[PDB]
């Protein structure tokens, strides 16, 4: 197969029509018994969005999974305001043997994500 | 009053797009074009009132077009799409319909709204 | 003027092209200091998707603000499975005295919201 | 290795949209009417490889046109949208565009991608 992580994203400056590099982004993974999130990853979008290597497939494990992006800070970093201080995506992940590739569209005053491919 | 609404929003910048031109046909079945019913240009609110009169809201397919290059123009900036049309069925002319349309420069999303 | 709440929702099922009704919602406030978020309301939608009365204007102060939706209980509550166990909107209030419309615009395997009118 | 892609998503069910027929169109400057460029329709994971040669993409205005009320009729559902028109101008015939559509049977969204 492939090396690449079994989970993807993909984030989108849709006002400008480019990527949206530079992203600070973290991975995190409930605990089913005590409902607090561990921490897996933590990452800035390279110059595509994306972020290779988010977690691998080992810890890939069935579960509820949350993506957090900082998407103040990246506006804030193009001299803009924005409405969101940072939008996290949270999703259940009852198949780990699929590849699931979670983007985010991103503007000042909007965003929307599905499970794409 | 109109059963069929509009509504576009600039959501790069979290405002309603007013100024929009927007022209709305109607299928015609025979010489298959596209009837013009009206046209006209979105209000400050994004909205335009009075699109068509339930009279002539018959069932069909509908065109809603929207010169969405010429309103980023007005603001300054260049877009990817010259315009945008919206066609959609209308099998029930006792029903409403809303028809948003979220715009930013190099996207746009539309949905049967209420 | 009007009696409504300043702030309004409205939650869509793009799937199925109605209001999603039913659907639990909660909004919080962020603590400036401790960052820990105030339960300021809980609800239900209407038929419409909408919830008048989320806040009043009296506690619509300028903040950080936080709208949860119970959206896989949604689903449940159709028969189907779904890709959020929740989402959460989260978003900047720095002009209290504006309106402010947090649409919510879902399906089972998509959502996208925007700072409509 | 064609410059210009596409994607399509049914977002309702989180998988690509397969068997999706689309056409290709370049607007004619001369008559004012949409050429068609190339037909087919999406593979297993909502794409379509070879939409047009390089040297054929030239600069200009583009119509991607996708048969989605035909596509989910063959889930058995019914929708809004006979159809889904994207037209969006292509400027620079050296760079890659790619066009991603969602779907769903009362929505659709669109995007310039990466």
């Amino acid at each position: 197969a492939s090396s690449e992580s079994p989970l993807t994203t993909h984030v989108l400056n849709v006002a400008m029509g480019v990527p949206a590099s530079n992203v600070t982004l973290r991975l995190y993974r409930q605990d089913p018994s005590s409902k607090t999130w561990q921490l897996l990853n933590t990452g800035i979008t390279n110059e595509d969005g994306r972020y290779p290597g988010l977690i691998t497939k080992e810890l890939f494990t069935a579960g509820v999974y949350k993506l957090h992006f900082e998407t103040a800070q990246y506006w804030a970093s193009l001299g803009d305001t924005s409405f969101y201080p940072y939008v996290e995506i949270v999703f259940t992940i009852n198949d780990p043997g699929q590849k699931y590739h979670v983007p985010l569209l991103l503007s000042r005053f909007s965003y929307s994500t599905y499970r794409g491919s």
